[PDB]
């Protein structure tokens, strides 16, 4: 049997013509174009020769408005340059007149974002990711593919999240938030980064485990249970993350008639081991589907 | 570590341009639209008192040019209708400006396409599914989605392959080619329909593998070897479909020095059993990665 879930990506149509090429001579990646602003890394101006230690403050300085080259696959012209944070902000004398409607927005552990893999300035691909709890993605970027967009979409507005920058060593990836930070405590330089221990989102694996109820799936409920409280607690010295509820997750609770604390229970029994059964199909929690993916694809229900 | 793997659809912008809503009174689905040509499938024309046993030939009869209602979201004055298999193929006096350069072809089992769920011809979510060996897909569609499509890229050309029709008793789903046939043995009429066994793909699997192989993960290559013809016989009484090797494998077998028979091997240690390790942090064998994303994605190398 199916679920009915899978990665479910917002359309992309009104971000991908939102992307521009953008080089300073040496790197080349893509920048986001909304009014008369494009976004982008500030690596952009790293020569390869110093992407290691650079010195952002001195790159920018020693860049004027004509080193930079903006391109849509048109050619806009650059009137003003400014650094915020990690990402530059780029004015140019003509506004993407596609512009949608959007806003700038922090995405937090466990949320999912649709994310629009450019190269060149193209675009190649898009997929969806949850941000992890130590602020990586896993997804599925290479070379060239920094200043790829992740956003989210709340009704015909566009929350845009995440502008990529880097990939660690373990194979997952981080970028910058809009207003000029990274995600977690990580450096846009080119070198060895501590990372944090990720951990499995609680509250997507409720969603899940809700997900195999909605497909007549429920060995694993039983009437016991665990207090939000007691399971909190424990999530802390087991790499879990701690649990809060929330409409969609109320709403996934009153169509199943199971409690949500009946699945922490069911989190503790699992976590533990699956005793040889298998959950959707799965012999491990998975913890990459939100209650919104699960109320949107199961049933019908965005909000 | 991560395999850098994720669900990659194509961008659907272009696709999105040629979605419309069509109505003959009754239901309300989607349809393409491409030159002067609005595709969508044919029980828009039943009445919900005759889903289950329909005649279509009888109902296209009873249809006239302004029985059918085709939207944007302007309004498409419909000059033609006809039948070809289980789509309409109605002509509107307004070729579609945004038309891509387009083809239509049959996706094979174990090939990969992408899809765009649309509802009331506004998309809404885009995924990518392969082609399962009992042609159904495991998608995420409700009621409403019909008329959905599927579509490869090959350059600048949609290959369109999917127009959504029906679920099945399992959750799956299953639609018809742009020929008019449906895949597999399905009937779009709403009864009971006797569904093949589904099969692992051993093409995917061994995409897989190799892209494990690619990521530091090789434990389970041992230099014993199974040649294709014993793998194909030990195919047929285990569920497998048979393995044909392509380009794409050849040049994962040349990057990574690993023989495909040495991994047909693999595949039959595994299927009994992953010994408690895990491959790409499963221990389930994966089949829904195509050799073309492995080397897309990881590789960089599209072809
Ligand atoms: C976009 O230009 C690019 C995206 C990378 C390249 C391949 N996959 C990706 O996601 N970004 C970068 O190259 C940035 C540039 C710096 C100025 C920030 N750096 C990287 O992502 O470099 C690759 C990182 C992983 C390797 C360094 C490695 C880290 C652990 C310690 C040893 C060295
Ligand atoms: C699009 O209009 C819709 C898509 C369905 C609805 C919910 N998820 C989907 O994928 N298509 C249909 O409703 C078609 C219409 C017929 C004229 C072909 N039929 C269905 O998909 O009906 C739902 C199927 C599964 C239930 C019938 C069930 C099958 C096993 C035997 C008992 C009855």
């Amino acid at each position: 049997h199916h679920s009915g879930l899978v990665k479910m990506s917002h359309p992309s149509g009104d971000v991908e013509a939102c992307m521009v090429q953008v080089t300073c001579g040496s790197m080349t990646l893509n920048g986001l174009w909304l009014d008369n602003t494009v976004w982008c890394p500030r690596h952009v101006m790293c020569p390869a020769d110093q992407l290691s230690d650079p010195n952002y403050d001195a790159l920018l300085i020693s860049m004027t408005n004509h080193s930079f080259s903006v391109q849509k696959h048109a050619n806009l012209r650059v009137v003003g340059h400014a650094m915020q944070g990690t990402l530059l902000k780029l004015t140019v004398d003509v506004a993407n007149p596609s512009t949608p409607a959007y806003t700038f927005t922090t995405v937090k552990p466990g949320a999912a974002f649709s994310v629009l893999a450019c190269y060149n300035g193209r675009p190649t691909g898009t997929f969806t990711v949850v941000m992890r709890p130590n602020y990586t993605i896993k997804g599925s970027f290479l070379c060239g593919s920094c200043g790829s967009v992740g956003y989210t979409k709340e009704g015909s507005v566009i929350n845009f999240c995440y502008m990529h920058q880097m990939e660690l060593a373990n194979g997952t990836h981080t970028g910058s938030a809009f207003d000029g930070t990274m995600y977690g405590a990580f450096m846009d330089k080119q070198v060895h980064q501590v990372q944090l221990t990720d951990k499995y989102c609680s509250v997507n694996v409720v969603a899940w485990l809700y997900a195999a109820i909605l497909n007549g799936c429920a060995w694993f409920v039983k009437p016991n249970r665990t207090s939000v409280v007691s399971f909190n607690e424990w999530a802390l010295a087991n790499q879990f993350t701690e649990f809060v509820g929330t409409q969609s997750v109320d709403m996934l609770a009153v169509k199943t008639g199971v409690a949500i604390e009946q699945l922490l229970y069911a989190i503790q029994q699992l976590y533990t081991g699956f005793q040889g059964k298998q959950i959707l199909g799965s012999t491990m929690l998975e913890d990459e589907f939100t209650p919104e993916d699960v109320n949107m694809q199961i049933m019908g229900v965005v909000m």
